[PDB]
């Protein structure tokens, strides 16, 4: 069904992970 959308928002968000280390890494 909709399981093929594995955190579809996070997958795109981590693209700019260079500035995400402030609240991730």
């Amino acid at each position: 069904g909709w399981g093929s959308f594995f955190k579809k928002a996070a997958h795109v968000g981590k693209h700019v992970g260079k500035a995400a280390l402030t609240h991730y890494l």
